[PDB]
């Protein structure tokens, strides 16, 4: 409840995910959200994004031998969320301490030198309130930048700068 | 016991490192070597590299609350090697899979667009040879890029292209 | 040209096993390994363990109606691995979710209040390393207690405790 | 991912070996393997074959004044490999020509009028492949029977005929 919805996420089958092999569960309501980037190419259409989400997965599963793409959800510059490991499965995105207690969402692109467009930002915002509404995320969830829990440049200077201002951001 | 056997590393205390509190050990002889870059700025004097080593440790220890700098050794463009957690102590540089069974060496800089100078490449090779000589690494140890084991651009394209040519490189 | 190498196993006919009727194949390479005990009488002679294997197979096939012994491999305290369904055929040891995606090995005996002697531990670990060598296991494979994937005391408190220390264990 | 040793060798300490005193290093990769019998009592349980290694070692050490058991490894009718001098400590099993250029393995019992069990033979073949894998034995290695290289009836007639069928055997 409320039955109304969450909605507007591209399902795995629809971007043609390879089947996941992951079996580890997050405990809902999940306290933490970690915001990463692909550091990769971005994509501004559902056709390229679905392909991009695909490439990201191919890296993690094929090259790295992982169970599935590492993130719970991915965000496109086309303004749409891509189902990754989803609300219920532990991602592989922020280390053995943050993985079991957070949702990892990754913007598809390199935001060291670019700001992700407004619609990508809206998509992430709506995805998170989506999560609250479902009970997947605590009403007072905390948003962390990837670099805050792991040594890395992601989510990129520009993007890290933007999230730092979000309501649910925590030092 | 007679002096003839490798060495010349800038010791922790010399670069002024904070006391490590990491207790977790590796098992010699170690099979795997993971090459990373700091992804931040670079330095080309013992002056600046000692300082920079300090910065990287500060971030991992002060910001991330880690027991020590995540790397086992750092490589400066001054051509010197900076003692991180060293041969014996499990670091935090490539995930719960690679960390207990590798030695993480990080070049201080960003090699997406730039190559480390010869003296930096020699410092790192020579270090490895020294690790073999000591029985800290296997005689047939394997080198991998960060990006071969974790999803990241590290250790930067240019540097990645070089480690790939190494005698001990195995993707 | 044979398949190399790897490890030593007591064949089906050597422990006088009934012919298997199982046909459903596992998809190589397998990501998971599940460790159980049989909660059966234990054994410490080659002869006494071949006998126990027959008893366990006998229970599975005659009373449970399975196509063969449920386990892929069994372990005796005699230090020997007994071949069950083997690397290629799906076992019945861990519920319909895990059976299609795992290798189940089972230590013959009850491990609530006993330890398996070091030789059984060695065989089990070598069996696994050799599953990897063959490409029947993945290199980044993961071992799980039976109790981690089903509500059961299996593989016994003592032995569960033991297998938590393994390189490859993921809860 | 993962330690430690192939061929599931019973370590010297587990059979209660008196401490070794040998020091002559063997020059791996070793070209020859030499197969013998002990001409001693045989044994069929890991307990009786511990005792028997012990009995052989004691003869060599206490009686013959040797630094350690003559054999690099011993093979039991229990089906296990008993560590003697190992891969790098040059053995005393085949005399001044063969000791420095072969690895010597001995089956525990007399094999003039009987054969060792299939598991005993499996364990040796395993052991050998575990040797090549370690770069202890060279890939293209030759196997000789004790008699091919020394005036003795060892390894026993029945055991001799079997090893002549080994892919790697050379008269
Ligand atoms: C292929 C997976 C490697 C796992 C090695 C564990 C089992 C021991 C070896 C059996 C197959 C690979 C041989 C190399 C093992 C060397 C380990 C060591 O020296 O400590």
């Amino acid at each position: 409840e409320d039955p109304p919805a969450c909605g507007s996420i591209v399902p795995r089958r629809e971007w043609r995910a390879l089947a996941s092999e992951c079996r580890e569960r997050l405990t809902r309501p999940v306290r933490y959200v970690v915001v990463s980037h692909t550091a990769g190419s971005h994509c501004d259409t559902p056709a390229s994004c679905a392909q991009q989400a695909q490439n990201v997965q191919s890296y993690h599963v094929r090259n790295l031998g992982w169970c599935d793409v590492g993130y719970n959800f991915l965000i496109g510059e086309d303004g749409l969320v891509y189902e990754g490991r989803g609300w219920n499965i532990k991602g592989a995105h922020a280390g053995p301490t943050w993985n079991p207690i957070s949702i990892g969402i990754s913007f598809m692109g390199n935001y060291m030198n670019r700001v992700p467009p407004p619609r990508a930002l809206r998509a992430a915002q709506n995805l998170l309130a989506c999560g609250v509404a479902l009970g997947a995320l605590r009403s007072n969830y905390e948003v962390k930048g990837h670099r805050d829990v792991q040594p890395t440049l992601s989510p990129g200077d520009r993007l890290y700068e933007i999230i730092q201002t979000w309501s649910h951001y925590r030092a």
